[PDB]
């Protein structure tokens, strides 16, 4: 029925089965969920965050859809999650169990800690359950290692120009850059440049997962927002991998 | 029948047990037997928060096998557990291999998966939350924002790699802090800005502070991190001070 006040569930990054025990009782036990999503010119609703809760059998109508263009002014998800803490905040007072969801982790770059401040200042219960990050499950999903004895990883996201993760390569053993969309149009000339191992992971455990290390597989490819690359050695460790 | 026999490297999270994913508790029900890592000092002490895990789950303890290794002679030097599982998967068995936090992230289990990928075997791996997720979650803080970097070391050898680090960048999360235990208390009093240590997340005796005068008697053991990040300032625990 019900048990916190507002609580920071992470969904984990895609696989319904990769939420944890816990978010997932967490979420059933609920009164209200939130969720973001994007829309498109005519209605149609996209929510990767939608299509990971349809997974759980929970009650459609305890779910409130927080509604986005594509956009970036510092994500006009932190206006779209501002606007909507009001609500949770009176259903907080109604004595009832808020959840706001994440893809990957609510604290790894999530709009869900904009909901978490306000909460805490407003002197509310509130919590956060973590989830796996879609860099982890990406890794996995390639059968490679991300980090052994020793590395370093440095994560990056909403890279501004390719120039931003070339300079960083030679500092670090791995790195790591999400929301791929952002250089959508300087992957490919990036790629062929750098001309070392690296894993491009879209939409991984979701329907259209997406996973390559061939640069030919990226030529004509679009580059949507839920999409990250690794640059690592250990690409080569990889089932995508020729080296085995 | 015997054509089956499989190996699986899964994930425990973190600590909490409730921090499992629904998939990796699933596989370590389904599997025949469960590796699980472990060391073992010269008094014979064994330490092990994989088992320690473990323990939480209703298994069959029949199930498990210890893959303990001296704190000793590294490569330990007992790759020699896989032989066993081959054995196991040659028998028609589902064998899984399982790793604190994330099997692909600093993990005791990549050395084994490549063993048996080197071999015929099929060897998936299901994810786990790293240990410095759940210790962000658990003091209430984010760990990035909108266009923040995020560096991560390991076993580090020196202080100085962290101090150079932090130059450079703002948030920096340093896992196994054993390494720099003797240093850790004076680090933390010249760097005078927000911190997050964490030990045992999620766990029976978890121990999480931003003060660093809850770390001055500290025994700071192997299963401990830090972060060094302004992000920290946003938990009920950053200094009242």
């Amino acid at each position: 029925n019900n048990q916190g006040s507002i609580i920071s569930v992470s969904l984990g990054p895609g696989d319904p089965g990769l939420i944890t025990v816990k978010a997932l009782s967490q979420l059933r036990e609920a009164d209200v969920i939130y969720y973001p999503g994007t829309v498109s010119a005519s209605g149609a609703v996209t929510s990767v965050a939608l299509d990971i809760l349809k997974e759980f059998d929970l009650d459609p109508s305890k779910l409130r859809g927080m509604l986005v263009p594509m956009s970036r002014s510092r994500g006009a998800a932190e206006a779209s999650y501002a606007a909507n803490y009001a609500s949770m905040a009176e259903e907080v007072q109604a004595g009832r169990r808020v959840a706001v969801v994440s893809v990957g982790d609510g604290g790894f770059y999530s709009t869900a800690s904009a909901i978490i401040e306000r909460a805490r200042r407003d002197g509310l219960d509130c919590s956060m359950t973590p989830g796996i990050p879609a860099f982890i499950a990406a890794g996995s999903a390639a059968g490679m290692p991300l980090a052994l004895q020793s590395d370093s990883v440095l994560v990056l996201a909403q890279i501004d120009e390719i120039g931003e993760l070339e300079r960083a390569l030679v500092t670090h053993s791995t790195v790591v850059v999400m929301k791929l969309s952002t250089v959508r149009d300087e992957l490919v000339s990036f790629l062929e440049r750098y001309a070392k191992p690296f894993l491009y992971a879209e939409k991984v455990g979701m329907a259209g997962e997406f996973i390559t290390m061939e640069v030919d597989a990226l030529r004509s490819r679009a580059i949507p927002y839920f999409s990250l690359l690794v640059c690592s050695p250990h690409c080569r460790q990889s089932t995508l991998s020729p080296f085995a």
